[PDB]
């Protein structure tokens, strides 16, 4: 007698009770999902990580979290995800299929309209994530497992790498580099060892697959949800990028940027920033140019005056970054950063070659001030660049793929679109102008 | 020096830490809270039937299966943990409101014709808005020790304050009164048959005419926010009307069973005969090859062994609900029809019904044995309206993707009335009025 309910008997809680026995591995599935789809984002946006809270803008959300374990790999371990509200305060746990909608309003707002990915029969990464609930979860590493049965079983992986003509380059991420994540989260063993290890295991074979991913300073990777090529039907196409190879060294003896000399109406100097006060005309230039509307819209450097003073001296003192002034026919209207690529953000998503350099720049007196004059600046550079380091073999940019008068400018005096790529703000078109 | 891949742990670390994790409890039943709003109106907007026990229903991609502890008389249902089950019934995950969301537009978008709004490329989707509302401040929960003497007095205030005659807007007393029974239902603060007798009392107290109809009508207004050819998401919902059965109507009227029209001229229509002995007989073998023809079959979706139509006949023909007939042409059996009463059909949840509205579902068997087919329903329609003179229309259901015969049925003089959500899909319902 209840009638809104069923009336309820000890063998009736007993069936109730044990379906909600799964539900903490059911929770614990979600987990694990959401944080593959965060560490994917974080890998293909080029995302730095530190160990410690991290926070993120994702489309219309703001997520956090905190990393517990920063990877070498990028396998980190998680704290809870969380949505925070514009104030900071927790408004939801960050579930997969949250995650894959957030993720996929903000990559298909990062390529262009005209990009496959969003196409109107591209589907979307919801759609992926949604019709692979029912697939099989891959067994997790046995959390007693050996470092010795760990290296085991990576010398196994990597020696059965097809390392023949023909085989896929992205196979040693795929492969080898996600064992070494697993066991690193695991706790079973150090990644950076393991690294070592799986280094050594390359050279025994003197393939040309294994000379390659020891000498290159990136590697080929797959992407699922950043990228204009992308589709999901439902299933995701995947798209190849480039990513940092932690097998290759550190630092090298690559000179600083050179001061080029441009030809033409065009002048420029280095930036002169004064020990005494404070810190001089250069460093007002610079600061005032970089908190005016149009600039901030694309460098997004707004900064006080003493951050900028700072950044300045701080980019002179070093062997990346080099901040110049542009003259044209006598008046200061241009600020650059010509940096060296090895030592800049820029070496994790492309296969770089050592000496070559890039070019930020922003025009400050466009205010009454240039039409055409772009193409003409970023020529003169580019040229100029190439003749002050005759090992340069190339300068490349990353303009916003949104910044369509910019990449217009780069094309027009001779750069190239060589790829799309993604960073921690933006997908940028790839501008390269070769030497030949 | 000692951790690089971590962070050095110190008891203020764990303290902040820990108090973040504390608010974790609430964040889970918000999205619990949320999950269980929109299961709440995608049974609703579906008409999909709800009983104390299991629940198993099919949104777009994923299977969901859910307790119901409370059934609400309001729709106001309480759950137990919602889950996405695989093909064989194993639970895969948890259901959250986004996971939801996107099951459930992706459902609705497909039930819904290309053309329409809820399918254009600028149109948003329930996706969209269950995103941009995570930030939305949570909407006070009943408190849990009001007495049902306060529920009263809320709820009578309430009933008396609704706009009543002027500026209309029906859906209001759904939309606030209802509400309110439901979540004191669910709350456990009084019982809502209970709290439905109270809230008519006070709608007979003024007989102004919106009172008078909402006492009356077999259904209420009720405004949609997932199913719907008309939504929007602008990021917010553009919400659309539709209707659902009204508690306060008693019905249950001493409806005969359908009767047998008759019609003239080249047509020719019979009830069906189920044997008893042996195979079932002739016409329970005519069905069963007609539906598992493919033309018939990609519509009614019931190609059966002919063993479970014998007992589907039986079970039709021995009931007060529909009524099966064997149609013929000039000599040959041509087509089947199942003629039925409304007021005990699922479509009596969909539309204000009058008691003796008759229905009719139809599948043409010896196709063009072309044109035909609208003529043959202009005469069933008519044929129906003589014989049973206290009948108001007759209405048919096809799928709205059915375009042929949605247009055969307006061809033969029913009219596209509404778009109706039914359990496993959107129907565009044809009335051919007597008046
Ligand atoms: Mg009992
Ligand atoms: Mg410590």
């Amino acid at each position: 007698h209840h009638s809104s309910g069923v009336d309820l008997g000890t063998e009736n809680l007993y069936f109730q009770s044990n379906a909600m026995a799964g539900d903490v591995e059911l929770a614990d599935r979600a987990r694990r999902r959401a944080c593959r789809l965060l560490r994917r984002w974080l890998a293909e946006t080029h995302t730095p990580v530190e160990p410690g809270p991290l926070s993120l803008r994702i489309g219309p959300v703001r997520v956090s979290a905190e990393v517990a374990y920063r990877s070498p790999t990028g396998a980190h371990g998680f704290g809870p995800i969380r949505v925070l509200d514009a104030e900071g305060v927790p408004v939801a746990l960050a579930d997969p299929v949250l995650l894959a909608a957030a993720c996929s309003a903000d990559s298909r707002s990062r390529s262009l309209p005209s990009a496959p990915i969003n196409a109107p029969d591209a589907g979307t990464a919801v759609d992926w994530v949604l019709s692979s609930l029912a697939d099989d979860e891959d067994d997790e590493v046995p959390a007693g497992m050996t470092a010795e049965e760990a290296v085991r079983l990576l010398s196994r992986q990597v020696d059965d790498l097809p390392r023949s003509p023909g085989a896929d380059p992205w196979s040693l991420v795929a492969g080898p580099f996600a064992a070494i994540g697993r066991f690193g989260r695991a706790g079973i063993a150090d990644e950076c060892w393991l690294l070592e290890v799986l280094a050594g295991r390359l050279r025994a074979v003197d393939d040309d697959l294994s000379r390659s991913w020891l000498s290159s300073p990136t590697l080929a990777d797959r992407a699922v949800l950043v990228g204009e090529g992308l589709r999901y039907r439902p299933d995701v196409r995947p798209v190849p990028f480039d990513v940092p190879n932690p097998l290759h060294e550190g630092k090298s003896d690559v000179p600083p940027p050179p001061v080029p000399v441009l030809g033409g109406p065009w002048s420029l100097r280095p930036v002169e920033v004064a020990v005494h006060g404070d810190g001089g005309p250069d460093v007002a230039l610079v600061h005032r140019w970089m908190n005016t509307p149009h600039v901030a819209h694309h460098w997004n450097q707004a900064w006080p005056l003493e951050r900028w003073r700072e950044e300045l001296a701080h980019q002179l003192g070093g062997e990346h970054s080099l901040p110049c002034v542009v003259g044209h026919e006598g008046r200061e209207v241009a600020y650059l950063e010509l940096y060296r690529v090895t030592r800049d953000k820029l070496a994790g998503c492309y296969p770089y070659g050592p000496h070559d350099l890039g070019v930020h720049i922003a025009i400050g007196e466009r205010e009454v001030l240039g039409r055409g004059f772009g193409s003409s600046l970023l020529r003169a550079v580019a040229g100029a660049l190439l003749d002050a380091d005759p090992r340069c073999a190339r300068v490349v940019a990353e303009p916003n793929v949104h910044n369509e008068a910019s990449v217009r400018a780069f094309a027009k005096a001779g750069f190239v679109r060589e790829r799309e790529i993604g960073l921690p703000a933006k997908n940028s078109a790839l501008m390269v102008f070769s030497r030949v």
